């Protein structure tokens, strides 16, 4: 009945996310993730839509307490060139892809001069026309504005948390209100905008409640979360989670309290395996696809230690099909932008 509710109108009380959040039980997970199943398949039917995953610059000036490339991690960084970009390009086009997000760290190198980024946006929307998820950083609003301009369609700016004592230790020396209102200023500029949080990294129930809230506040047109996977190098490589809090039973009520959005499947985290939990779960966008080949990295880089990663659309598509699902009609995700 849960599911009927929410496709209904429901709402879901805070007495009612307490109760989703603490779900403990076999079976009381599997009545959470049908009821959001139900709630998907409902809007969206079988049908999913597809992100590649271009991270173009792993460069950083940010110290992010969780994320490998902080600037403090003496790490491998590469910075794809226009040659390197276009090739990249070559081998996505007619690849089934409905959206292609271009992220990387606050590099410098197009911090220094924003039109380097907008050319670089430029150039993919011409060798590709799909619609452009940017995850720049925290541009400029002058940057934002060019970049639509030149076909960029999607924000993603993760505010990560909306508990103010937990996002100052997380993205360390960042404006809390600084992302907040990016996020509405490409909204403004007609951007649909993706925000995300982060369990796993010391949220209690309280802590994630505050941060489903302040997602809804804003009307986001994609919400995510992600499990923390601690990165080797950083200062939270030894961090243990004590919660009950994963990511799968936060999915499920993302979808019931955002019934028509977007919510991604990231391989980027347990692969094409965790797209399948994540998927029934009530998610319907796979993310972190990566170019077929592709020497290019995820940010948590669940697989950093494997011979061989599973990423490529193909295998993605080959799975969607054992699960009975099957990728979107292009109009169907231009429907959302
Ligand atoms: C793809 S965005 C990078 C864009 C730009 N540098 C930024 O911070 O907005 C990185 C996000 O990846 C996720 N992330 C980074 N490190 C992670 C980790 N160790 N585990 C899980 N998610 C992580 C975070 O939600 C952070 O918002
Ligand atoms: C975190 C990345 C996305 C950034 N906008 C990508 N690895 C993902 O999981 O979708
Ligand atoms: S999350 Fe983004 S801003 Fe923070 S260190 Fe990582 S790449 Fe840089």
């Amino acid at each position: 009945s849960l599911g009927d509710k929410v496709i209904e109108g429901y709402q879901l009380t805070d007495n009612d996310l307490r109760t989703l959040l603490s779900l403990e039980s076999k079976e009381g997970l599997e009545r959470l993730y049908s009821a959001a199943r139900k709630v998907r398949d409902h809007y969206f039917g079988n049908r999913v839509f597809l992100n590649c995953f271009i991270y173009f610059s792993t460069y950083c000036k940010n110290q992010c307490s969780f994320c490998y490339y902080n600037c403090r991690n003496e790490i491998n960084r590469y910075r794809l060139t226009m040659e390197e970009i276009k090739e990249t390009c070559k081998t996505l086009k007619g690849a089934g892809f409905h959206m292609v997000d271009l992220t990387m760290g606050e590099d410098p190198y197009y911090y220094e001069d924003p039109n380097r980024f907008v050319e670089l946006v430029q150039i993919v929307k011409e060798e590709l026309g799909l619609p452009i998820m940017i995850s720049p950083g925290l541009m400029d609003n002058a940057t934002l504005l060019k970049a639509r301009e030149k076909g960029a369609n999607f924000l993603a700016l993760y505010q990560e948390t909306y508990d103010t004592e937990l996002y100052r230790k997380l993205r360390v020396g960042q404006s809390f209100d600084g992302r907040v209102n990016a996020r509405r200023f490409a909204k403004q500029q007609g951007y649909c905008v993706e925000d995300g949080i982060l369990t796993g990294v010391g949220n209690d129930i309280e802590s994630t409640i505050l941060s489903l809230r302040g997602m809804s506040t804003n009307d986001p047109d994609m919400v995510r979360v992600m499990t923390f996977l601690p990165q080797e190098g950083t200062p939270l490589e030894g961090f243990r989670d004590k919660s009950n809090l994963s990511e799968l039973k936060i999915i499920s009520v993302l979808r019931l309290m955002f019934p028509k959005r977007l919510i991604p499947a990231s391989l980027d985290l347990e692969g094409i395996d965790g797209m399948v939990l994540r998927l029934n779960a009530g998610a319907n966008i796979v993310t972190s696809i990566l170019p077929p080949d592709s020497q290019l990295e995820g940010v948590a880089n669940y697989d950093r230690d494997l011979e061989e990663r599973d990423r490529d659309i193909k295998s993605v598509v080959r799975r969607l099909e054992i699960m009975g699902m099957k990728p979107a009609r292009q109009a169907d995700f231009e429907a959302v932008l």
